[PDB]
RNA sequence: AGUCGCUGGGUAUAGACCCGAAACCGGGCGAUCUAUCCAUGAGCAGGUUGAAGGUUAGGUAACACUGACUGGAGGACCG
């Protein structure tokens, strides 16, 4: 992922903060990259090395929502419909 | 003492006392039956079975994969 890519959304899903540590922050970061890497692995087939970074990113975007639904309900809605996950 | 007739018995060559093969060769006739092919036609009551696919609900990062609704394949099944 580019750097003014990261730009963009750090300006977008910002918690009218400056901040990049929210969760807000961090699982709008993954989700961008995990689409971007979707035809990677439609050329590259026998790419199994690099398939092993992608699992890692999944399994943490399941662990920040989890402490988000832990804490709040309403931050939770407001972030997967703006998404669609699940 | 031989020669040319005539009438008889033989012999040679021609179907050669009569009847009787299976086969071989040469010009034709035939695919209105039957054996394949070609062009143009039509014939097969009814009753079962239920593939692929598709839709949608779940599902997965995604593809997996599940369910339901449909669907109408077969040198398929009874008749
Ligand atoms: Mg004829
Ligand atoms: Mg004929």
């Amino acid at each position: 992922l580019s750097v003014e890519e990261k730009a963009q959304i750090v300006n977008e899903y910002k918690q009218a903060e400056g901040d990049t540590g929210s969760p807000e922050v961090q699982v709008a970061l993954l989700s961008a990259n995990i689409n971007k890497l979707q035809d990677h692995f439609k050329a590259n087939g026998k790419d199994h090395h690099s398939r092993r970074g992608l699992i890692r990113m999944v399994n943490q975007r399941r662990k920040l929502l989890d402490y988000l639904k832990g804490k709040d309900v309403s931050r939770y809605t407001a972030l997967i419909g703006r998404l669609g996950l699940r």
